[PDB]
């Protein structure tokens, strides 16, 4: 099966400034770091692992093509469009909005390809020309709200692919699955009253945003019971992570019938992502990818495209995502070399605060 | 500013602590054939450390602090702590034209790199006996190579020396100084320590850490030291995610009471941060506010029972973005001079690790009996 992937040169030029998160702060003694948190080199090692393992050669290069105004207004208002292309044309890039989501001169153009990547993919893998893909995006996108840029994010790529999936190729019913180790509230806002869209977070109980993720926020409208947030425990691990899929989001997509899979692919719930507390390993990823991926294979004929989202260990993501890649091409080449270190330190097992937080959630599915 | 409200409280940095080779790779060796990419910024990277030294010094902190050169610790020094075997090794390895791997596959000396060991282990030694004499009340070794994992006979997980061990056994040798206390809160186990002090009730050994986290299979509350050492060594393992409230309520469950109990002469403290809230080798929840409460407790207990003889030694943590502020926060409660905030914490204060959560409570409580056999 032809398995679609996406790497744009310019996703890995994304400037994240001298700042590690913030901007480097002379008065609060932020002293000034070359590899800022979000530095693009974290997305573009695990690039580099997909071609330097040879999956690149069981892999269909699919060309990002640039978000138009159109895609990316079946996501977002027109407003924030707009403030995206006054920020992008000022001289020097600015602020897009919360101090810390920095758009450079003409940034606009690599956050339309990051959107316009993950759309493109949807696109072809709706017309049956790949039964799947990986679109290996930056900037992120799951933070960011209708109305807003968020949380390094400047468009809600994985939003503006199932607004593109709904709108142009008549899909009556997309899913987002979101399983970034933050909390997907620019998704849970963009699909809020709308029902055609169903929006899965998996994510460490308030870690990112501060306040948001709350399992009580379901939607509204005829949207309601359309949104369905999974706050896990700090330390959760494989076990939680797994339990969660088999719960709550595979049932979900199977009560839901989508006819297209998104995931939000972020893998910042690993053992080793400095922002959070999770002990997901390459292998829980790729089990979770594995049984996300045979789920669409049985409800939406294997539909189903990923869509990078977070993840900060440079040392640790690269094998994450290959691991998920491999699950696409079903070409197993490497191990995960950090597996002896990872595998004694807990997170394979279930905890019961870890299987309460789950089953918090199980009553939800009914609304589906 | 000249007139302070501190004491001489003792700071070490040697410029070689920056300086330690960490190599290519990401934590264990870059590998082609595991089509592992080389990178600029090992884990262990020494500009973590070094950013917490330019810190000191940006905020301010310096100013309140008595700059103490490192002496390099001399084999008789080493030898208090380690095998006459492992001091050898350490040498053969350093002599080396490349220096080479210290015996576990990851650390690594360059040639010459036990200049930099020697530096380290004696920061501690020579803060250590500064504040013996009286002339220093506290102080913050800053140093690195980090030592807490390595035992009597070998070098482990970045550690060539345990440089906390050298100094309780200068304390103990030199000072003749009866009990020490090493409290380690590095968020991995203090393996290295426990095994030199284990059957050596004069040396109390305590490391608060995420189970099972580093190393493999070691940590657990049932080792306790033998023979007349039983009873003196103290493993509290704690949980992934445990932080502020858990590591706080560690420490006046069972830390507190154990140096009250054994009442030592000195308390060094392995002081890691790696148990923060943004640390890529634990999954600890720890914020520089908790760190200030740890070391604010573990001061007042030193001024307490021995004089405020406390001697902080730098051990693991690897944020170079928040690590800085961790141990900013614990030389402040040195000095007494809180002059900068901690930039993160609204970011991370809404994160949780806040709240004593039942797992952790009861993790912390199996600890508590143990007390009963202190000294
Ligand atoms: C890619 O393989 C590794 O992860 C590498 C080698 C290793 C492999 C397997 C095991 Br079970 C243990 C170690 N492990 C390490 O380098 C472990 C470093 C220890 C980090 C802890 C340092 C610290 O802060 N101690 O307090
Ligand atoms: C020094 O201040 C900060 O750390 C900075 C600003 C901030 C400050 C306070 C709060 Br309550 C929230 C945010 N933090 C952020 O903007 C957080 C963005 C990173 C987390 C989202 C990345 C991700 O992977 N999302 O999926
Ligand atoms: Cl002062
Ligand atoms: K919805
Ligand atoms: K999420
Ligand atoms: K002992
Ligand atoms: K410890
Ligand atoms: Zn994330
Ligand atoms: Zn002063
Ligand atoms: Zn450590």
């Amino acid at each position: 099966h032809a398995i679609g992937y996406v790497w744009n040169t310019l996703y890995g030029w994304v400037d994240t400034g001298t700042g590690s998160l913030a901007a480097a702060n002379l008065t609060a003694r932020m002293q000034p770091i070359s590899h800022h948190l979000a530095h693009p080199d974290t997305k573009r090692r695990f690039h580099e692992l997909v071609c330097a393992s040879g999956q690149i050669e069981h892999l269909t290069p699919i060309a990002a093509v640039a978000a138009t105004d159109a895609d990316i207004l079946r996501a977002h208002s027109a407003a924030h469009l707009e403030n995206m292309k006054r920020v992008s044309n000022l001289p020097t890039g600015g602020d897009t909005g919360d101090g810390i989501t920095m758009m450079g001169n003409g940034g606009l153009e690599i956050a339309r390809l990051s959107a316009g990547g993950a759309v493109e993919l949807t696109r072809r893998v709706a017309t049956g020309e790949l039964s799947a893909g990986y679109a290996l995006v930056n900037p992120p996108g799951h933070h960011a709200p209708h109305n807003a840029a968020m949380g390094f994010c400047i468009f809600n790529n994985t939003s503006v692919a199932a607004g593109y999936a709904r709108a142009v190729l008549g899909m009556e019913r997309v899913a987002i699955l979101d399983w970034d180790v933050h909390h997907g509230n620019g998704t849970q806002d963009i699909w809020w009253n709308d029902p055609s869209v169903l929006t899965i977070s998996l994510h460490q109980h308030l870690c990112f945003p501060p306040d948001s993720g709350y399992s009580t926020e379901r939607g509204a409208g005829n949207g309601h019971g359309y949104n369905i947030n999974v706050p896990l425990p700090p330390g959760s691990g494989n076990a939680a992570y797994l339990h969660a899929m088999d719960q709550v989001v595979l049932p979900a997509l199977r009560a839901y019938r989508p006819q297209l899979i998104i995931v939000g692919s972020g893998f910042d719930a690993s053992m080793l992502d400095p922002l959070a507390r999770m002990m997901v390993t390459a292998d829980g990823f790729r089990q979770m990818a594995r049984r996300t991926i045979d789920c669409a294979a049985d409800i939406c004929d294997g539909r189903i495209v990923f869509v990078q989202e977070g993840g900060y260990s440079p040392h640790y993501l690269p094998f994450c995502g290959l691991a998920v890649i491999e699950e696409l091409t079903g070409v197993r080449s490497l191990p995960d070399p950090y597996h002896e270190f990872l595998a004694g330190m807990g997170g394979n097992t279930l905890l019961d605060a870890e299987r309460a937080a789950i089953e918090e959630i199980v009553p939800l599915l009914a609304d589906i």
